[PDB]
DNA sequence: ATGCGGCAT
DNA sequence: ATGCGGCAT
């Protein structure tokens, strides 16, 4: 996720 | 984690 | 050697 | 398969 808790994606 | 158990994250 | 999301890309 | 920190505990 994010950053944070990529994306989703990348 | 933490430093710290970066951020979340970075 | 820890310690976060659990999925649209 | 792919995508973030590179630590201060």
């Amino acid at each position: 996720t994010x950053p944070g808790v990529t994306x989703p994606g990348v």
